[PDB]
């Protein structure tokens, strides 16, 4: 059984949408002076389907976020030609000849995204092809349940962030994660400003529960170290991203400083990429997204390494490609979850376009032990709400 | 579909064996003593099987050769209880369960290697109850054949090493692993003994082909270190197991010296401990037995860590508990090959137990795309050579 | 006078035993999601006598608790007869036969567990031999009287473990060693049932006197470097194997952090397994057991290297193996003191097996300086309530 | 003055070409077993051309030859709007816009590439703006005349190779640098392979002059390490690429072997990129390429760097993206010079496409200190070979 096609989709939103707000959640633009909405060029009003289908017409479907236009171009263009006529169980070697033919331009970034989604596709093509769920293949069930974190509370008012966090205690989470709007252009002021917001968001989930928070690459080694004091009190659980991305420096500094745990990784990429952020102890947490840091094929290595450093591995966003991983892995305690939204900044957006991902009872996720794949299908639902280009 | 039983029989050799000869391999023993062949403790002539049967019959294979008899006991009265009524596919689970249940005493040594023998077996099962070849799950295939190196060249007359090499060049081969003879006790006289059987290899196989020097624990720190400047000459590929495998400080600071490839690991267990040795750059090579650190599952995270760090994977033993997994890494070029050859050290024993093993052609082994599992049985054709006992 | 042979035998408990309860004692297995006692795969409901005996029919006496009928099963086939015929007086070179011979398999583990029980009997028999207690072949008195630590406080209703210390504080103990029942799985709200029971333990304990914090290999590096600085505040003397054994580089960034002191070996083997740990200062206090870490011809080298480095060794268990080489070393300060109890976890139960073990007295433990070898013998006191077997 | 338009253009190649040969050029994808020509995902057959236009009509050239068409509809969709209605003088701000806002994606690879083809383009129009060459802007001339060394000579047959060496030689040339055709798969035969053609272009050149050598990615760390060895007899001026890109542990561990300087980063992206490079002495001479890296505003600041740790920059591709850079900055003594020729593996192509480009005399090329910008204009001279999309 050989693959024969690739079917490659992006699909843009076009229905309502929540209005951007200011000191909403700090971001790497922060620090540029540009006007309008801070996080315009990062939110996901966009989404990528990738359907890898075999001679015999099963299906494996794959997805990615980032950048969708282009990654799908490159799937088209230059993956494509790599995968079709290929075995989907000679799988590793179908990732390392896209990551080695493509070396030169796709190590990070645009071309490892488009591996990510290709792969992940080729994961559910195989699970179905042999009747199994894609856990399962990984390793099975490690947990009877995935316990999960509330992922949201972006910085707005105390009365609406007091709001949302009494709302998300009625889900029965043990962890929550909240946004900072405030950065280093703010100044002390802003400092004050982010930290009436940690504790305003305490006061309701308390301290018998864990609260973990965002930076997303707003703030800068400086700013972060000086935060880090100040933040302890409140004792967060991690502080992701407070750095952008390529300073890998700054995190392994941060991180020793053992103040609070640093944790980040949703913008790495590839294998070793993470591996570096493993052995140099850039973070205490790792958060790779399958779906942009190779796939599961890339995923599975990568928490293999993170297991044996002892290091969480905790991926970034709550959808099928991640859970199926996370359960597999005893070293995977917890998953992200975005609760189902209104399109705001668009991590919930996957819940429009794909039928099967599981919402959150009581804090816990579950996956079936004998849905076959990854247990999801592409969505009819809102097809309305989408302009899918192929 | 869950797991039925677990079959565990010890095959002890009564059939003629080659005798022992002095000044053969270097080993841990020759530190004492002792009277007698110092490779007494070390050679097999006892084996292990293991075949773990589900609900319908479908029975997989596995093997050890460390300590048969108490492997087999643990396997029987403390690992059994854990596997039985589960899902093979529940895999990494299961192996979580014998690890953490059973850490306190069986993280090395005699627990991993039951673990091992259990793990493999249940690999076996899983290719084989959904009709994929072992390899096919763990990646597929990354090379179109597998090259093999010659392993074998015990220590002896120079005429004998000699007449050996010039057998083994007709295999074609382009690599051969040859032993030494002498250690520390021997001092200088013995350096000599050994510098002049190295030198003895490399006339009849020339420099166009590669030469590993196998010391299996027989040196120490002291005498390796004053040894390395003197091999250099003869550009061995790597001097493997030159201390005992506890010290791992002495081989981290051998691999340092960057004078001769330092390579080890068939004694070292769990994904940890073998992570520790990459982390640790205590090996230029590693060298693992499936059959001893912790099974396939434990391999394969191992091979992950491995290749993010870029330390070549060469399993030591050549049988398909390692060959799949060689088979499925871009990071794991050869296979050790032990020639089929009568009764010696025992290395070759797995031969008269097992069918299906692949023998070099023109210094190559090759993997069926479609028999399924790790595509071995448990041979009925050397029966009346054996002592088995369940 | 040479030994003439080695008789060992399995006891097992049959009689009462004190019924499991939950959240009772972290462990490693409480990461996996199995039913029933969590510590039933680490409680000691048996136990291993190995008697050496000399041609003169003097007996030493020695003795294992894990794994006890694979441990035997070495003895038996392995170790005996590399014993057997020596001169007690060669106990180094009996000890490194069985080492270096049984190295690809026993350095860690069920083999080092059953050369401890050899060693242990060895060592006994040469105090009976000579007429000289094992300490004073050790090199003596160099303490007046032991002090020793209550080990106990296992993890209960507030009302129990505050009853338990009001009971344990009447023996006049100037320090006390309580286990966590709550680990990783339990989140936020777990480290508060942990932080919960500390401080109920203080509040009758008082901070005039020391607390030992145990987790038993039942918390992660992660879970347990965001629990120290919640335990500083009630000023732990050290916190006990908070990770795995096999995590060794976890033990080295928590005791680096230098938070809360991080002790452990309970669980580590051999002289350089210990070494490894000192010169990695993995822990800031060493507690191997004699009676598997490689017996006392180990024991003692271990603590020739931990008082070198100054990291002072206490021992895992308060018995005779452990306190003779206690008393002959500045650098072990104190030894770990369980109370006679009803059989429970099992650590108590050598108390129904061996007569001598001192007990303490107003927080002290006393050797006699002209009782032989280890001061004990088997005792024939509780032979209803075992199934001896040989 | 604003910047008004960005056009960009992919142009390719449909001229005549010189067929592949194999054992040419080391490579990346050398690892896989895929049939064909092995540097064919690697040549550069098509080209990409960005021209920022001013109001008044002013027009910058930038280029870049990484996947065209994808980087191509990155400039299109995503930076163009990032950089029309800017002033081509708040070039770091515009950078800086492009960096930050497309973090998430485009650090490395494809989004880097686009920004060093915009970037590029913005420098070529800032000098034409205000009348002065772009190495003027940059600190001037640092040199009376840029030294060059003749890059080509790919691996063959002796023969040619020398005849090639003989030809470079009439050239004036004291630097060459020639490529490997035999990689780890090749084992010794083809250590010897290399080491053979090594010594033939030594024969050539002698040792009056510098020989540098080539191995594209195509090596791994264990491969290299032994070669180190071999190839030092040889006095190679350094050792290139002899890893993959992403292996950045594995260049600081050759490099710091001393045997053979390491020379790479052709394929590292953004000024952090390479700052890690030269921070943790990954190489001994740095080659970014100024149309990867991320332009002349990033390449400014990696040169400053560089100068600072005393790491020589010698970058990737002699063009005049890169030669202004080099002209300015005393740490970059030579450059590298890719002879014009037919179309082969395409790093010649850009002599098609534009005219400006110096040509070396003697071993030596010239800057014009009067002529404004890059000194460079598209040429209509090869339109008929190309297939220029818009
Ligand atoms: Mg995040
Ligand atoms: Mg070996
Ligand atoms: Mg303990
Ligand atoms: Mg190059």
């Amino acid at each position: 059984m050989k693959i024969k096609s690739v079917r490659t989709r992006v699909w843009t939103w076009k229905g309502p949408t929540v209005p951007p707000q200011g000191n909403f959640c700090t971001n790497a633009s922060d620090a540029l002076w540009m006007k309008g909405d801070a996080m315009s060029s990062f939110r996901f009003h966009q989404w990528l389907t990738c359907e890898v289908e075999t001679e015999d017409g099963t299906i494996g479907i794959g997805n990615a976020a980032l950048a969708p236009s282009v990654v799908k171009k490159v799937i088209d263009d230059w993956y494509a030609p790599l995968v079709i006529g290929e075995d989907p169980f000679d799988y590793a070697y179908i990732w390392e000849k896209m990551y080695r033919r493509s070396h030169a331009w796709g190590r990070k970034g645009i071309g490892m995204t488009a591996i990510s989604a290709i792969d992940i596709a080729i994961w559910d093509l195989m699970g179905k092809l042999v009747g199994k769920p894609v856990f399962k293949l990984l390793g099975g069930r490690t947990k009877d349940r995935i316990p999960v974190y509330y992922s949201k509370l972006y910085a707005g008012s105390i009365e609406a962030m007091q709001k949302e966090a009494e709302e998300a205690m009625k889900g029965g989470y043990k962890a929550f994660k909240s946004r900072f709007g405030y950065g280093p252009k703010d100044g002390m002021p802003g400092m004050r400003e982010n930290l009436k917001r940690v504790e305003a968001v305490r006061e309701v989930i308390g301290y018998d529960n864990d609260l973990m928070l965002e930076c997303y690459m707003g703030w800068n080694l400086d700013y972060a170290k000086r935060m880090l004091p100040k933040l302890a009190p409140y004792e967060p659980r991690w502080l992701e991203e407070p750095v952008i991305a390529d300073d890998v420096a700054g995190y392994a500094e941060l991180n020793a400083m053992n103040i609070v745990p640093i944790s980040g990784g949703e913008h790495e990429f590839s294998v070793i990429g993470c591996a570096e952020l493993i052995n140099r102890k850039a973070v205490s947490v790792l958060q790779y997204d399958t779906n942009r840091v190779g796939g599961i094929t890339a995923a599975q290595k990568i928490n293999a390494i993170a297991e044996a450093a002892q290091i969480p591995v905790i991926p970034h966003a709550g959808q099928m490609h991640n859970y199926h991983l996370t359960m597999a892995n005893t070293n995977c305690p917890i998953s992200e979850y975005f609760p189902v939204f209104d399109v705001e900044v668009g991590n919930e957006l996957f819940y429009y376009i794909f039928e099967g991902d599981p919402e959150a009872v009581d804090g816990y996720l579950q996956l079936d032990d004998d849905l076959p794949g990854l247990g999801i299908a592409i969505s009819d639902k809102h097809l309305q709400h989408f302009d899918i280009t192929e």
